[PDB]
């Protein structure tokens, strides 16, 4: 048993800052309360008294490992907010960044609840399709911003919790984290994406480009509408098997290049790639998207039968776009410039 002291009693046992409600930092920020928690540190509600506006401050952990990755986050956010378009307004704003009590603190604008909270407020019955489209148009517009040849940034951690609403009355969304993010060509890590939204490329261990965020986005949109994660795998092997359930066995010309192909599959004498031997999963390809989305049934789960805009022809556009995002081959996966012009918008 250890009751040591951690950073003069300002830090906890886990490199975080022991947030106390009502603190007045420096002589400017009034820490209201805790907002969110994560591997990076914490997020707090605070009032920037000098500018009389509300801000969300990201208290990075007090460890050189987390403080070095957060500095790459500052550089990317600073680099993104410098470029003059009207798309950088789909990315959360980094107002300023300062060191306080050995924690690197990032001052963000205040956004509202995350897409998962929006999903929980609907008791996981899913948002309407037209609203699912709105998030799709915005995310694809935002994924284009990161694919700017001067940026070339991969988020690597796309998930509902990292897409926040601007106002609690819906529609306007922004991306928020960018801690586990690297620019193309400056890659570093191979265990990058959140399991539910990991691409087959990272699962097989092959080199990845910006196309991995499109895979996550596809899995995000279907989850937003259905209420359940599409590929709700409990571990890496359960993940790849739950992907081949829908999209079938990956192309042989990928597994032949895949370093970690042996982990899930095995090459037969025929040359045909097949799953490893052992029943737990439906035979590859039988869990079709046609039924997950319920195009010709009554929407997902029969809960969208007899509503506006949930046309059978509308779903066929949605189903086509999703399978265009989940193309297993990143060199043929849909790109945001071509995704926005899809017949779904
Ligand atoms: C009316 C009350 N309501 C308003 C405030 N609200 C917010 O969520 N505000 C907020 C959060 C972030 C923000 C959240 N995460 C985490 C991501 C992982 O999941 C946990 C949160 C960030 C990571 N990296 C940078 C910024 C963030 C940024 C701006 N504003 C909740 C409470």
């Amino acid at each position: 048993k250890e009751r040591k002291v951690y950073n003069d009693g300002y830090d906890d046992d886990n490199y975080d800052y022991i947030v106390k409600n009502g603190e007045k930092w420096m002589d400017r920020y009034e820490i209201d309360s805790l907002i969110g928690k994560g591997s990076f540190g914490q997020v707090v509600k605070a009032y920037d008294r000098v500018e009389q506006e509300w801000v969300a401050i990201k208290i990075i952990k007090n460890k050189k490992a987390f403080l070095n990755q957060a500095q790459i986050e500052v550089r990317l956010l600073e680099l993104m907010n410098k470029h003059d378009t009207e798309m950088k307004y789909y990315i959360v704003h980094l107002k300023r960044h300062f060191m306080f009590r050995n924690h690197l603190c990032l001052v963000f604008e205040m956004l509202s609840y995350n897409l998962y909270d929006l999903l929980r407020n609907t008791n996981f019955r899913g948002v309407s399709l037209n609203l699912t489209r709105k998030f799709a148009q915005q995310m694809c517009t935002a994924l284009l911003f990161l694919a700017t040849p001067e940026l070339s940034i991969i988020h690597c951690d796309l998930k509902p919790e990292n897409i926040l609403l601007c106002n609690p009355k819906r529609s306007a969304i922004k991306i928020v984290d960018f801690g586990s993010s690297c620019q193309l060509g400056q890659r570093i890590y191979q265990y990058i994406q959140s399991r539910f939204y990991r691409s087959p490329e990272v699962l097989l261990g092959m080199p990845y480009d910006l196309a991995i965020d499109m895979w996550s986005l596809g899995c995000i949109l279907v989850e937003m509408h259905t209420g359940e994660p599409l590929f709700s795998g409990a571990n890496e092997v359960d993940q790849m098997n739950k992907i081949v359930e829908v999209l079938g066995i990956p192309p042989a010309h990928i597994l032949d290049q895949a370093p970690k192909a042996r982990k899930f599959f095995e090459k037969l004498p025929d040359g045909t790639w097949n799953l490893k031997k052992t029943r737990e999963y439906k035979p590859p390809g039988t869990r079709k998207l046609h039924n997950i989305l319920g195009v010709e049934t009554g929407g997902p789960g029969g809960r969208r039968a007899g509503e506006s805009g949930h046309t059978v022809a509308d779903y066929l556009k949605f189903k086509d776009l999703i399978l265009r995002m989940l193309d297993y081959d990143p060199k043929t996966r849909i790109q945001p410039y071509y995704a926005l012009q899809h017949s779904f918008f």
